[PDB]
Formats: structure tokens, C-alpha cells, sequence
């Protein structure tokens, strides 16, 4: 006999008696007065009695109380007399604490709120008894009925309870992503989870909205760059010293990699759960994305998009979640389907994308010729992979271009508080009036300088940033498999041309041709598949902690880009290839050590690059001239500025390609005449506009003296954009004419090009020799890439590689416009004032080739007005015979002697000047040159 061990068990766990002198403070109850009492007791804690204000701490407390009575009998003789009743108290207090977390209004105080919000403040101390309700509720059949009781509820504890659910709160949010962890580690509530009332946003609810009235919505946007935690760990003092802004970018940088890894596995288990749940996550993610597509404006709607703590913290979890089938062996490569846009898209609204090379009416035609395939596949691995995609452009690049603008943003608004700063205001209202707009602007001044530090610390968190770019990488990969027809690579080299080289791109707008040699899946794919992976990089560039730098698979992006640059089928857009051939520029660059670009090592071995970078580089700088865009049509002089830099880096420091350079001139003389054809006519001009603008600049600080203030601004800065654009350009072609002229002579004084270079060269010797330049007044020259001396050294110097070229000096001298000896005189001049020439041996040679222009000059005057008679345009131009019967060739417009083309025709039917295919019928003869030449035979007959 010894069951009274057991009401006094059943007392000190359950805390209550029934008599009213009880020495320890228990609960008292007035109704009927062993184990088969305490189903009653309970029900009564929790339904009549007042005094229990935190019901669900207390069958927490109890459970607690029985588990410690249970571990600390067993140790003892009296156990086995106990089992009886902590059994019974287990199988109640855990089933109603399931009822307290089912039922709303169940218990006499609180509701779902109350008990959560404990439950929040310390969870630990409620983990054990909450698993055993999870487990009791799905043994049951209505977990669903525990989760919409307490992640609902959870829900208006971030948004409510809460002055700000964000990294700040550190005891809050790591809690609450406790209680999600503990529950999402069991299977049967994973693949339900995404049934939850609230898991999806209503129709009605706005983007900005989507991290708050989301389920996932509040730990998805647990971020350092959230303006809050900025303001907090920055704005505190922002001017605090590099070393100690480097701690903090540390602190946050450690905090946010354990947010994204317990989010991440989060995540896991939901996509694990089932094929329905991770089919309704993609559904989750793809409508944040569809909706925050205005995060890639010139001027975000800030205030209805989703932020850039939420939309970056998903790109990075959708990155792990691809990471595994782009690793370096891609040999799960092909889980991906490449031809996952054939078919109308089923999450990702493609609706309004620009495609690689196509249209929307192709794209619907080419959803018509597909409809033959299975029209529903809702393939997870590949959805994965194309929203990462996606939110890499609309997630993580709105969220770069945001930080990106912020230094503009802080002077502009650091003139704007001056210039209220100075206002005087008399009438008390109008003081509190302008007191509260300085107020306004320095409150934004502190969070966007805050914010800004904020975003740096995260672009610069290299763990995470390099995650990133392995992924655009593997995306890279990927891409050039899509392209390539025999979906090899990267197990078979790709080859490239796809299509031949059109021998003459000198065909109407390759556009619709190009177009419709496109490659057969990729053409389709949306555009921001490219952009998102280029503005990423040319980004992330300017960290010193970059994730491109020395990183071993930068190759794999480098050979997608030589591809794109190869083959202009590929991508139509001219401004995106300028971001990549930019890009390019950026890895080719020197460094302060002058030694070579990080990428050049990659340009040197990559097989696939080095058998087309040179090539794509002179075809593209050739074709970006077929650009005409609003704002975008001085792209393509920046395009060739970075070429040109490209250029001349590989010539320097790779023979490899010094020789591809060398041998093109030579086995495809018409590719390359072909590009230093612009690089000729360009030059013509370039130095002319930077002077014309450097002027403009010069009388704009003039009208400064005290028209509108504003405009003078986005005008002078414009001026000066386009003088440093136009003078730096200049600068790279003259560099390139002199580096190559040096090697290959003979390839600059070939018909189509000499007399073109040496009116070019004379015209810019002329402007730098003379008032052009002299005259041109300026602040800092060189702020403009405008070294009037460089130009003229280099200018100098290409004369002087080409001065034993006869058709050289020939075309200088024949050069009527521009051509005097004066003009190598005073450049003589002007080189023997500073110490800067190879001369005076130099000026020795500049000097020698000026004579030998003049004597060449004297030569062609006297050999005209001595031993030519007959006027020039009465000779054919093959057999300069005085013609009897001239007739006109439709493409050069040359007249020539019926005669003479007959003669060519024969052998040859092509125009003798231009090879443009000719026929003898569609000559047109020339009656009006034929009289004035019977007119000259006849007065000719004197004697
Ligand atoms: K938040």
C-alpha cells in the first residue's frame, strides 16, 4: 500500500490540491472533495480557473515538472508504482496542449497570440513538450489544424508584436526560426506546409507586402541590408575609420551566412517534402519575381516592390538549390532542360521579356509548331534553375544598381541641404517650414549613407558573393551546351562559326538573315539570361574581394562571352555585347605593377578562346556601328574604346595573338582592311568632336559669372563625357595604327586604304600642329584623356613606320586637302621642345620622310603640267588612252572605254574597281565626256 505517493504526485506536478491549508502556494479548487482524477483537474486549470493567465505555459510547466518527477523516480525502489499516473499526466497534458494549439477559444485566458508569443520569448523551454504535440497531432491526422494555428499566428507576432522583425532583434528572429526548424524537420508537416492558410499571397496583395503577409515572408528578409540594421550598425557613426567599418561588415557577414544556412535548410526540407510542395515553392518564388519587375527601372518604385534584403536573400537560397548540377564535373549537366522555353511558360511570365534573337510573334509561332510535345512539365530541377536566373536580374540586380546609384544620390543631396541651409527665414511658420525640410533631407541622406556601407559589407561578403558567380559560371556552361549542335559541351569542344562567315557583311540588315539563322533553341530564351549574369560581373568588379578574381572557373563565363562575341547570330542586342566586350576590357586590364589582366591567362590557354577572341573582337568592333538607339548610340564608341584596350594588351603580351593579328592582315586581308577601315574613319573625326566639346565646356564655366543654373549642369557634365570619350578614343586608334604599322607596313598602304589613312593622318597633324589644338583653353587636360602630345607623338610615329612604303609617301604627298611640308615642320618643332621623342634621331627620320612627301609632291606637279597633255578625264582608267566611246559602270561610277570593259568582261564579268558582279548590258554610256573629247581632238588639230 502506497497510492499516496501518487495524489501527492499528482499535486506537485500539476501544482493544485483540494484542502485550503496547503503549505506551498498551489492552486485551489472548491468542486468534488488519483489517476483517474487528472483528466479532470486539468480541464478545470484550463477552462474555470481565473487565476491562469498563460494557460499554455502552464501544461508546458506541468509536462516539464513530470518528465524531471519521471527521471528522478526511476532511480529509486517506489518507481514502478508511479508509471501509472506520469503516464496518464503525459497522455492529457500533451493532448491538450494539441487542443490549446487547435482550438481558439478552448481555454479561459489568451488565444493562439498570447501563447506563441511565449512560446517566441523562450522557446527552448518549450521545444521538448511542442515535438511531442507535433507528433501526437500527425499520429493524429491534423497537423494541418496545428499549423494554421500557430505559423498564422506567428505571422502577426513579426508584424504586430514586433516594432521591426529584422536582424536587430537578434533573441526574436532566432527563435522564431527555431520554432520553424523544429517543425519542418518532421516529413509529415514539410510536405503540407505550403497548405497553410497564408502560404501564398492573395490576389490583392501588393509586392511589397509579399515579405509581411507571406508565411515565408518575415525570415525571408532577415537581412544586413535592411535600412534599419543599417542605420543601426552604421549610421551610428559613419565616420568611423576603414579598419572599423571592416569589423562591423565582419559581424554582419558572419550573422547573415547563419541566416541564409538555416533558411536555406528551411527551404530544403519544403522542396524534400513532396513533388506538390516543392511545385507550389517554385509557384511561391516565381510570383515574387513576376511582380518585382520594376526593381530593374531607371526610377524603382521603391515603395511597391519587394526589398532587397527579401529578393537577395532568395536568389542566394535558389543558387544552392542549383549549385549541385552545375558543379565542375557537369555531369548532371543534362537534368536541365534545354528546351524548357519551347512550350508556353508555366510559372516564369514571360509576357513582355525580350528574347536573345527573336520576337514575340516567333515565340507564340514557336509555342503553335510545339504543341505536338507533352504540354504539361513541371520539371523542378529546371524551374530552379531559370528563376535563379531571374532573380539574379530582378533580385540581386536591382539590388546593384540600387547601391551602384547611391553615390550620385549623396552628392546631390548633400548640395540640396547647402542650398537650404542658407535660406533665411523670418516668420516663425516659414523657420519651422524649412527646418522640417532640412530635417527630411538629412534623415534620407543618413539612411542612404548608411544603407550604402550596409550593401558594400554584403557585395564584398566573398563566401556568399562567390556562390554567386560559380553559379553564372555553371549558367555559362550550360548556355554554350544549348548552342551547341551537337549539345557536347563541355565533354566536346563547341564549333565555332556555327554558320560561315558572311564573306560580305555588306548585305542589308543581317538582322532578318541573322535572325533566321539563329540557334535553333536558344534565339528563344529571354534576354535577361545574359544581362543578368553581365551586370552582376561588371559589377561586383570594382571589390577588391571580388569573386571573379582569381577564381578557377572564370574561364567557363569568358568562353560563353568570346561565343556571344563570335557569333553575332547569337545575341541581336549591341548594348548588352558592349557590357560583355567591357567586361573583357575589365579582365585585360594592367595593373599598378604593370603586370598582365587577370583574365589574360585565360585569353592566353582557354582553347576556345584564344581560336576566336582576336577575330570577335574585330568583328564586333565593326558591327556596333549598325547601332542607333535613344541614349544608347554613343555605345558603341565606348564598345570600341574597350576593344581598342583589349587590343592593345594582347599585342603587348601574347604573341599568340600578335601573330593571329600579323596573319589575318595576311591570309584575310578583306576581314581586316575591313575593320581598320572604321578604326580610319572614325579617327577623322574623334579628335574634331573633343575639341568642339571641350570648347563647350570652356564657355559654359565662362557663362558662370553672376542662363539656368540646373541645365548649365547636365549640359557641361555632358560635354566633358563626351570630350573624354572622343579624345580617349583617338588616343587607343592612334596607339593601334602605330603598334600594328610597326609589323605589318604592308597591309596599311593597300588601294582601299592608303589614300584614306593619309588624308586621315594629315588631318589630324594639322589640328595637333596647329590652332586647333593651340588655341584650345582647358582645366585638368588630362581628366579627359586629351594629351595633345601623346597624339602628336604617336601620330608622328605611325608616318615614320610607313616611310618606306612608296605608296605611302606617294598617298601623303597626292594628299591635295591637308598634305604641306610646314606641318612636319612645326611637329618637329613642338616634339623639340619637352623631352618626349625617340628623337632627335626620330625628328631625324620624321623630318627625312616630310622631304621625301615634298619631293614626291614636286615630281607629281611637274610630271602633270609637262608630260600629260591630254586632260586626265578624257583617258580610260586601265589603258589610259584617250577614249572614243566612254561609258559609265553603274556600281563605281567609273567611266571607262566601252572597249576596255568588253576586254575585261571576257575573262572577268565583274566591275574592274570594286569586283561588284557586272553584266555589259547594264553599262550606261556617257554621251556628254565623249563630245568634249571629239571637241578636244578637234581643236587638237593644230599645225
Ligand atoms: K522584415
Amino acid at each position: 500500500g502506497s497510492e499516496f505517493r501518487s495524489m501527492t504526485a499528482i499535486e506537485d506536478i500539476l501544482q493544485i490540491t483540494t484542502d485550503p491549508s496547503d503549505t506551498r502556494g498551489y492552486s485551489l479548487l472548491k468542486s468534488e472533495e488519483g489517476v483517474d482524477f487528472i483528466d479532470t483537474l486539468l480541464l478545470y486549470q484550463l477552462t474555470e480557473n481565473e487565476k491562469l493567465d498563460k494557460p499554455f505555459e502552464y501544461l508546458n510547466d506541468c509536462f516539464r515538472r513530470n518528465q524531471q518527477q519521471k527521471r528522478i523516480t526511476k532511480n529509486k525502489p517506489n518507481a514502478e508504482s508511479l508509471h501509472s499516473t506520469f503516464q496518464e499526466i503525459d497522455r492529457l497534458v500533451i493532448g491538450y496542449g494539441v487542443v490549446a494549439l487547435q482550438i481558439e477559444n478552448f481555454c479561459m485566458n489568451g488565444a493562439f497570440i498570447n501563447y506563441i508569443t511565449g512560446i517566441v520569448s523562450n522557446v527552448n523551454s518549450y521545444t521538448d513538450f511542442l515535438s511531442q504535440i507535433i507528433q501526437r497531432a500527425i499520429l493524429e491526422g491534423t497537423a494541418l489544424d496545428l499549423l494554421n494555428a500557430v505559423f498564422p499566428t506567428l505571422l502577426e507576432y513579426c508584424n504586430k508584436h514586433v516594432s521591426h522583425f529584422d536582424l536587430n532583434e537578434s533573441v526574436i528572429y532566432n527563435n522564431v526560426l527555431t520554432i520553424f526548424e523544429l517543425f519542418v524537420t518532421f516529413k509529415p508537416i514539410a510536405e503540407i506546409f505550403t497548405k497553410i492558410d497564408g502560404f501564398f499571397a492573395d490576389y490583392s496583395c501588393k509586392p511589397q507586402d509579399f515579405e509581411r503577409k507571406t508565411i515565408l515572408g518575415p525570415i525571408l528578409s532577415l537581412s544586413p541590408i535592411e535600412a534599419a540594421v543599417a542605420i543601426r550598425n552604421y549610421g551610428d557613426n559613419l565616420l568611423r575609420s576603414k579598419q572599423q567599418t571592416a569589423m562591423i561588415h565582419e559581424s554582419l557577414q558572419a550573422e547573415h551566412k547563419v541566416v541564409i544556412d538555416r533558411l536555406f535548410f528551411i527551404v530544403d526540407k519544403l522542396v524534400r517534402g513532396s513533388l506538390n510542395s516543392r511545385t507550389d515553392m517554385i509557384s511561391y518564388f516565381a510570383h515574387i519575381a513576376n511582380k518585382n519587375h520594376l526593381r530593374r527601372a531607371d526610377h524603382p518604385p521603391f515603395k511597391e516592390l519587394s526589398s532587397n534584403g527579401f529578393m537577395s536573400n532568395i536568389t542566394l537560397l535558389l543558387v544552392r538549390f542549383s549549385q549541385p548540377f552545375l558543379d565542375i564535373s557537369y555531369k548532371k549537366i543534362d537534368k536541365i532542360d534545354a528546351n524548357y522555353f519551347n512550350n508556353p511558360s508555366l510559372f516564369i511570365d514571360l509576357s513582355g521579356e525580350t528574347r536573345l534573337n527573336s520576337d514575340f510573334k516567333e515565340a507564340d509561332a514557336f509555342y503553335d509548331k510545339n504543341r505536338k510535345t507533352a504540354d504539361s512539365k513541371p520539371n523542378f530541377i529546371s524551374d530552379c534553375f531559370f528563376l535563379t536566373l531571374t532573380y539574379l536580374h530582378y533580385g540581386l540586380g536591382g539590388t546593384l544598381s540600387f547601391e551602384e546609384k547611391m553615390g550620385s544620390e549623396i552628392k546631390a543631396l548633400k548640395e540640396e541641404i547647402e542650398k537650404v541651409k542658407k535660406i533665411a527665414a523670418n516668420h516663425d511658420v516659414f523657420a519651422r517650414f524649412i527646418t522640417a525640410q532640412l530635417s527630411k533631407m538629412e534623415k534620407a541622406l543618413k539612411t542612404t549613407e548608411s544603407l550604402r556601407f550596409a550593401l558594400q559589407g554584403f557585395f564584398a561578403h566573398r563566401s556568399l558573393q562567390l556562390e554567386v558567380f560559380d553559379f553564372i559560371c555553371g549558367a555559362s556552361t550550360f548556355l554554350i551546351r544549348v548552342v551547341d549542335p551537337e549539345h557536347e559541351f563541355p565533354f566536346k569542344q563547341i564549333k565555332l562559326p556555327l554558320i560561315p562567315d558572311q564573306i560580305g557583311v555588306e548585305n542589308v540588315d543581317n538582322a532578318d538573315f541573322l535572325r533566321a539563322h539563329a540557334p535553333v533553341p536558344f534565339k528563344y530564351y529571354p534576354e535577361f539570361v545574359v544581362e543578368g549574369p553581365v551586370n552582376y560581373s561588371l559589377y561586383i568588379s570594382k571589390y577588391q574581394t571580388s569573386p571573379i578574381f582569381r577564381n578557377p572557373r572564370l574561364g567557363s563565363f569568358v568562353e560563353f562571352t568570346t561565343m556571344v562575341l563570335r557569333c553575332p547570330e547569337l545575341v541581336s542586342n549591341p548594348h548588352l555585347k558592349g557590357k560583355l566586350v567591357q567586361l573583357l576590357s575589365v579582365g585585360a586590364m594592367p595593373l599598378t605593377d604593370n603586370s598582365p589582366g587577370f583574365m589574360m591567362d585565360i585569353f592566353e590557354h582557354d582553347e576556345l578562346v584564344n581560336k576566336n577572341l582576336l577575330y570577335a573582337l574585330l568583328d564586333f568592333y565593326v558591327i556596333v556601328e549598325k547601332t542607333g538607339s535613344s541614349s544608347q548610340f554613343y555605345d558603341k564608341f565606348n564598345s570600341r574604346y574597350s576593344i581598342s584596350i583589349i587590343l592593345e594588351e594582347l599585342y603587348y603580351k601574347i604573341p599568340s595573338y600578335k601573330n593571329q593579328l600579323i596573319w589575318q592582315s595576311q591570309n584575310n586581308a578583306d576581314f581586316f582592311v575591313r575593320f581598320v577601315a572604321r578604326m580610319l574613319n572614325d579617327l577623322t573625326f574623334l579628335l574634331d568632336e573633343g575639341l568642339s566639346n571641350l570648347a563647350e565646356v570652356h564657355n559654359i564655366q565662362n557663362e558662370l559669372d553672376n542662363e539656368e543654373d540646373k541645365e548649365l549642369q547636365t549640359r557641361l557634365a555632358s560635354a566633358s563625357r563626351q570630350a573624354k570619350s572622343s579624345c580617349g578614343l583617338a588616343d587607343k586608334s592612334m596607339k593601334l595604327f602605330e603598334i600594328y604599322s610597326k609589323d605589318i607596313p604592308a597591309a596599311f598602304v593597300t588601294p582601299e586604304i592608303v589614300y584614306r589613312l593619309a588624308s586621315m593622318l594629315n588631318y589630324n597633324l594639322e589640328s595637333l600642329v596647329g590652332p586647333k589644338c593651340g588655341e584650345l583653353k582647358v582645366k585638368d587636360p588630362q581628366s579627359y584623356s586629351f594629351n595633345p602630345k601623346d597624339l602628336l607623338k604617336a601620330l608622328t610615329t605611325v608616318y615614320i613606320n610607313l616611310s618606306e612604303q612608296s605608296e605611302f609617301i606617294s598617298a601623303v604627298a597626292k594628299d591635295e586637302r591637308s598634305f604641306n611640308r610646314n606641318l612636319f615642320v612645326r611637329a618637329v618643332d613642338i616634339l623639340g621642345r619637352k623631352t618626349g621623342l625617340a628623337s632627335p634621331e626620330f625628328i631625324e627620320k620624321l623630318l627625312n620622310f616630310a622631304n621625301k612627301a615634298e619631293e614626291q609632291r614636286k615630281a607629281d606637279e611637274e610630271e602633270d603640267l609637262e608630260y600629260g597633255d591630254v586632260p586626265d578625264e578624257f583617258l580610260d582608267p586601265l589603258m589610259y588612252t584617250i577614249m572614243k566611246d566612254p561609258v559609265i559602270l553603274p556600281a563605281s561610277k567609273m567611266n571607262i572605254d566601252r572597249s576596255t570593259i568588253k576586254a575585261h568582261l571576257l575573262s572577268d564579268s565583274t566591275d574592274p574597281f570594286n569586283r561588284m558582279p557586272l553584266k555589259l548590258e547594264d553599262v550606261t554610256p556617257n554621251e556628254e565626256l565623249r563630245q568634249k573629247i571629239l571637241c578636244f581632238k578637234k581643236q587638237k588639230k593644230e599645225e
